[PDB]
């Protein structure tokens, strides 16, 4: 291996695997310190206007939606990865599992599920969760 990798537990693999095909668009995960690994918390139903309820505020967790825009004169819709942490009151063990996962996590969708992605979005409280902020970290100024 290239680097330091964990695998996806059975749970949270068992909604990515849907939201790949629109079913869900609201997923929620966190990681497992006891096997290092990421699992399902929750897949209710939210909208990028309740997302933001959803996002904690005194720990690091894992979280996915279906972005839908327009360019080119076509309409377009498909999966954002949406990741959240404070730094202020998360634990050293909690926030260093999160990010040496971030990079496999994302392979797994991208090249075990071959499935599209629209954006590696980051936030630190999920009030910043909004269609004018999605449509900003999709479309920069690059």
């Amino acid at each position: 291996a290239q680097g330091v990798a964990f695998p996806i537990s059975r749970d949270a693999f068992q909604a990515l695997e849907k939201l790949s095909k629109k079913q869900l668009n609201y997923v929620q995960l966190e990681i497992d310190i006891k096997n290092e690994t990421i699992i399902l918390a929750n897949t209710e139903n939210t909208e990028l206007r309740d997302l933001p309820k959803r996002i904690p505020k005194d720990s690091a967790r894992y979280h996915f939606f279906l972005y839908k825009h327009s360019h080119e004169g076509d309409y377009l819709e498909s999966v954002v990865f949406i990741y959240s942490m404070p730094g202020y009151t998360c634990s050293i063990r909690e926030r260093m599992l999160y990010s040496s996962c971030k990079s496999p996590l994302l392979e797994i969708v991208e090249r075990q599920l071959q499935m599209d992605v629209i954006r590696k979005i980051e936030i630190d409280n999920g009030d910043e969760l909004t269609a004018d902020f999605l449509y900003d970290e999709v479309h920069p100024k690059q």
